[PDB]
């Protein structure tokens, strides 16, 4: 506000020089297209395959670059469909049909008491009726010690049936003596044959008791052998049956184990195949995500490029409007605007064609020599502050004149050159001068 | 079209007032940079690590914000490479080397017929030659019942060798009687010794047949014992061999089962490790995708911000062009345009520097009091419709004058103030007036 | 440069025609909002659920479309949080507690030497004392061949106790003869009883040796039976113990196998559940990535649409500024610009309201008939090259005049109509003419 009355210097030209100026204004823009495939993906196959799933955004970008507005609507052309091509998992069978059999888990608690008394079947054979060590040592080699040292039993008298040479000789001699005395004696002289019959009966009783002992021993051996053979047969049959049952159980367990091994191999193969497929899918997904990240980054870069191109197109349309108005105001007319039809005061302009632009040949005159003059916003001649019309107030140091800003022509301040505006109070900046008015035409 | 002759009121100013106006026009813009790391990721490490894979789009955004165009080319700087750091799967071994052995699967069908006839080896011993219950009950205690009740055989006569006291006494008495009668009789009186020899021979035959029976029984027992012992030895050896084979089979199966358990533990550990790695990778991928979604959203927001900044830069360049033309038309000249160098009719302007802008001090005069006047597009003075040049037609109610739109100065309609245009037929809006032309200069 | 003096033709109008022109200039824009949910997702639920994770970018887009700048700050509203809702893996138990027992793995190497000598326990019974085939064939049916063919032993004489009818008859006859001769002879006539006692003693010795052989055979059978029964009992007990131990081992192995099968089923079920969950998560991630790709593409399309809308808003603001300056220069004043307030030289303009725009009714006069004239940049009248001010130099073929570019009025070239500029050397294009200056006012 205070700079209004600061009597700033105004440059008023004095001389001019004709100058020719050439100006180029862009009107149209070269049609720029964008190939998103080559921009986002540089000679990459998987990149293009993944970009094919991003949609038809490149078509919208190209239509926006050509000058066609992008439509705002719903998804009547793009579908988020899925096919679910996932494979079915191989059947991992359950291990429930494997029943390993035992031998005697719980057979109603039989508890069979065998009680094999095979050791108790021993033959404790009874001895003989004697005459084994007593008679054998008492007789010796003397036949006279046969009758006087004859062994006996608990209620009988026994003698061994083994005779000797001297024994039978003495027996024959006694028999002959008895037979001789029987034919010559009437009393008891024939008693010599009594000991013969006595020892004969004793040997008979000995043979009988030995035969009885042997028969009892044979009966004992027979019954003991029968019982032992029966028990051995029973034990062997039971052992064979138990061994057969155990062998059947072992064979069943072995078959079940073979089947289990086969099913286990099948299940492990299925699990391995599933794991391999899962790992392949994981690797594919990781690679696809790592590619999509860079795809998104390059899409942001391409969107920035498209924004730049659209802003450039808008600026070129503005420059085309400027070229049209410059044509209308410089070629079809003489503009009074300063530094519009070139640089200076316009005289005449000529248009020239150009690729994507218009060339203007501006013929104007520039101020050769300029002089600074002290100016004021208004003067005051006894009130009624006057401001200049079609020109500015110019002072050379002592006098004030009115002239236009293009050329210096000092003219006296008259009423026909200025306009009154109120009084000299509101107008900031007041100088006192005299407004003459001759109005005297000559000739 | 019909509004042309609607005699619309035009505001013609009458008085003016000097006014000073200040205008600020932006020329340059403060250099704005974008830090994508801090904008997309607010103090987040994994966000920045994932953004590092999106590429160098931030460089292109900053270059676009600085005024450098984004290049449209292929991918000569970004590669979609991969290293495939996936680990190798632990070997899940197959269960094919486990062959559980059986005992007798198919040994060419031996079918060994044992036929153990151990029960048939019983000793059915034959009885004696009698004299066990018949002779024992017939004899009793009377020696006279020995010869008259003597038992016999099928073709012989047998007697037990067991004698008695009265029996041997009677035998001795008969022998003595026979020996006595032999020495006194010449005929058959010596027949008393016949029954003695008869019973002696009978006892001898009895001893012989008992010895034969015992010998046959001993032979039977011997052969039966030999056969039974042979069969028992065979059965025991076969049972021991079968038990040893079964024990070897069980031991082999147990070793195979231990090996199977070890291999099964190894395979399950490998599968568990693979599953843990797969789960970790899945969690990582899910987290990365969830982060990348918000990263893409914030990238869209940042792209919108960059678009706004670029449009603001374009508008500021347009405002700089406007400031340049305003400088040229207001400071270097006095513009005749209304409300361009401020607000009103321009007199003088002064430039002032400012940060990122130019300040203009416009000195102009605004219309103080305005008056509405009825105007017409053209008049008609006996044909040859006249339209005003350097001014408009203004009527105060009865008379029509010519004046400029900035100040009210009624002037008479003359030929030097108007221009003829055809006739009064095509021009829409026709009023009849008189175009005077004194052309009389005084003094 | 060379086209300046090319005497190009300038079109100077001669007649005019009043024309009314209507112009529409957009000022404001209809408030456009963007619904990202319906644009990116067309009637899709999972698409909207996934877009909800992209953030509040739609709010920023709408605020930018409304005219509010997008803020550039850190992430004080969006968090990249995670909850880690991953399930815990079912415990895959290890197979370490399964200890399959053997029978005799390494029991300090007992190596028990059984050495069952059951075959060596045979009864090789000794024969009798003869008289089985020799005496039986030598005796026959003649009692006389009994004493003369009597068998003997190695040191004794034995005879079988089996007599015959003729044998006992001859014995009785010899005994009777001896008893008769004993009573009538004094010498050795009683020797007839010697062979009787001899054969009696021989039969006694035979019975004795047969009894001894039978007793020895019974002792042999007894000891052999005892030893064989002991060995058989030992073997049976050992076999039963080994069979019981093997049965216990088989039962333990079967129980361990059942437990192993149960644990294996549990582990396989756990692995199957884990694999199913992993497959479900993989399918979900794949579908989500395939949706996010198209979401990103449509987001790029929407960003392009927003950029277009913002550029249109900027252009509409520029058109509003143009409408304001056209209002100020055509309605509030008469502009001297050609083809600015319509098409032609402006006379008066009238404003009319319109939805989102201002309608201008421009009243102007267009050049009816135009004539081409040869123009020059400057003339030369004895040096001091003159260029026209407020008009251009126009020649009709022989004479040069000064006139304005809007109407054809030939005026004589005077000093008050031209300006001197240096000399006729620098000014490109020089023509020689005469600059008159009458300055003679009449009347
Ligand atoms: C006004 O005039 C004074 C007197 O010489 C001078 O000092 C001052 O600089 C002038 N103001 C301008 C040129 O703005
Ligand atoms: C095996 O079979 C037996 C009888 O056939 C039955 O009692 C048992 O429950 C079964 N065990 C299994 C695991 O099927
Ligand atoms: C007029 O004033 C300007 C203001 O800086 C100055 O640059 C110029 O040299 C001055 N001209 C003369 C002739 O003094
Ligand atoms: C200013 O112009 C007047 C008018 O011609 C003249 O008399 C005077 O000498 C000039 N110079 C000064 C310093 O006043
Ligand atoms: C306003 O204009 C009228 C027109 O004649 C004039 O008489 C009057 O003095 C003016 N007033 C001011 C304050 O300029
Ligand atoms: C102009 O004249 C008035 C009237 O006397 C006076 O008040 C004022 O100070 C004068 N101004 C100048 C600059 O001489
Ligand atoms: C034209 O003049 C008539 C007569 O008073 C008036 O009613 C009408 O409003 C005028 N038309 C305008 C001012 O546009
Ligand atoms: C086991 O071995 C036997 C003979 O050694 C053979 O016949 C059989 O096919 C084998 N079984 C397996 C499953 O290898
Ligand atoms: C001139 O006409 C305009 C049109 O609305 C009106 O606003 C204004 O008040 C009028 N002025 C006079 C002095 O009648
Ligand atoms: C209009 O102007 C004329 C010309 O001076 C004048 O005679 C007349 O009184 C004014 N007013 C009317 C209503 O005509
Ligand atoms: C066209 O201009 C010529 C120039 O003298 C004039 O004679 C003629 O009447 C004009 N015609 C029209 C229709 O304005
Ligand atoms: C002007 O005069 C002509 C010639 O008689 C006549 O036809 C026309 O109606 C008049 N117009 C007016 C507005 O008086
Ligand atoms: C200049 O005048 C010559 C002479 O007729 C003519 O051939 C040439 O075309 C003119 N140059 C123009 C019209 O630019
Ligand atoms: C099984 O147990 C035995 C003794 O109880 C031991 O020596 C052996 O190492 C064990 N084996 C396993 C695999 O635990
Ligand atoms: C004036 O020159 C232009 C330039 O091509 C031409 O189109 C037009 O017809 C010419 N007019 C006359 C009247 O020769
Ligand atoms: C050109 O204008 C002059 C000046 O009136 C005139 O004498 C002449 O006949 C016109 N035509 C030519 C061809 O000079
Ligand atoms: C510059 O202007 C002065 C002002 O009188 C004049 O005398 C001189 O001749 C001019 N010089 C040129 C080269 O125009
Ligand atoms: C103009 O006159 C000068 C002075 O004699 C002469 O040198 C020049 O050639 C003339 N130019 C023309 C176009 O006649």
């Amino acid at each position: 506000n205070s700079v209004a009355y600061s009597n700033n210097s105004i440059a008023i030209p004095t001389n001019f020089t004709i100058s020719v100026t050439t100006e180029i204004l862009p009107v149209s823009m070269t049609k720029t297209s964008v190939d998103c495939t080559m921009y986002i993906c540089g000679d990459s196959t998987e990149c293009s395959n993944l970009l094919l799933q991003y949609g038809s955004f490149c078509t919208q970008l190209n239509r926006a670059l050509t000058g066609i507005a992008v439509e705002q609507d719903k998804n009547t052309q793009e579908v988020f469909a899925q096919v679910k091509q996932i494979y079915k998992t191989p059947p991992i069978k359950d291990f429930g049909g494997f029943n390993f059999s035992q031998i005697l888990p719980d057979p109603s608690k039989p508890s069979k008491r065998s009680f094999i008394e095979d050791l108790l079947f021993n033959k404790v054979t009874l001895a003989d009726a004697g005459f084994i060590k007593q008679y054998g040592d008492c007789l010796g080699d003397i036949a006279a010690r046969d009758l006087i040292c004859a062994q006996k039993f608990n209620g009988l008298t026994v003698l061994p049936p083994l005779l000797t040479d001297e024994m039978i000789a003495q027996y024959t001699s006694a028999l002959l003596a008895g037979t001789i005395t029987s034919g010559w004696t009437f009393g008891a002289g024939a008693a010599l044959q009594i000991p013969f019959a006595m020892q004969m009966a004793y040997r008979f009783n000995g043979i009988g008791v030995t035969q009885n002992v042997l028969y009892e021993n044979q009966k004992l051996i027979a019954n003991q052998f029968n019982s032992a053979i029966g028990k051995i047969q029973d034990s062997l049959s039971s052992t064979a049956s138990a061994l057969g049952k155990l062998q059947d159980v072992v064979n069943q367990n072995a078959q079940a184990l073979n089947t289990l091994v086969k099913q286990l191999s099948s299940n492990f193969g299925a699990i391995s195949s599933v794991l391999n497929d899962i790992l392949s899918r994981l690797d594919k997904v990781e690679a696809e995500v790592q590619i999509d990240r860079l795809i998104t980054g390059r899409l942001q870069s391409l969107q920035t490029y498209v924004t730049q191109q659209l802003i450039r197109a808008a600026e070129i349309r503005a420059s085309a409007n400027l070229a049209a108005t410059k044509m209308s105001e410089c070629v079809l007319g003489q503009s009074k605007r300063v530094d519009f039809c070139g640089k200076g005061y316009h005289l005449m302009s000529f248009p020239q064609s150009a690729p994507h632009g218009v060339v203007f040949l501006h013929v104007t005159y520039v101020p050769a020599q300029e002089k600074n003059f002290t100016t004021a916003p208004a003067i005051c001649h006894d009130g009624k502050a006057h401001f200049p019309r079609e020109g500015v107030f110019v002072s050379n140091g002592t006098h004030w004149f009115v002239t236009q800003r293009n050329f210096y022509e000092p003219q006296i301040i008259t009423t026909d050159n200025t306009f009154v505006s109120g009084n000299c109070d509101v107008v900031i900046g007041i100088v006192n001068n005299t407004v003459y008015d001759p109005l005297q035409p000559e000739l």
